[PDB]
């Protein structure tokens, strides 16, 4: 539970092919995790049930400064998933420059500043 949680893909064994480098190993491992993560955002495969307490009436989605409203809980989960994937994307792109990220993925740009964007290594 909690909003701070690394969502893992359980049941995916990764047998590393020999002749890989430690960087390339991760890239192979992360690619599988990336697709599986994306599978998760694609179909909603979370395996994480909502709290029973949540059926109590909740406030309606907040608007952005641009006046655009969006979904709050849906988006929180889906965006979080994209961040898991992105975490791997940034890692895999660093490990392999020739890596091709998924099509729904878009690289980070300084267009976003609605929150605090602090880079991570």
């Amino acid at each position: 539970g909690a909003m701070e949680q690394k969502t893992v893909i359980p049941g995916m064994p990764t047998v590393i092919p020999p002749g890989l480098t430690r960087e390339q190993e991760r890239a192979y491992i992360v690619q599988l995790q990336i697709e599986d993560l994306t599978r998760k955002l694609r179909t909603g495969d979370l395996g994480i049930p909502p709290n029973p307490e949540d059926r109590s009436p909740s406030p309606e989605p907040i608007y952005n400064s641009e006046g655009k409203r969006l979904n709050t809980r849906e988006f929180r989960t889906r965006k979080k998933l994209e961040e898991e994937r992105h975490n791997l994307i940034t890692e895999m792109v660093a490990l392999n420059p020739d890596f091709k990220p998924p099509a729904d993925y878009k690289p980070p740009a300084t267009r976003v500043s609605d929150k605090v964007m602090i880079p991570q290594d």
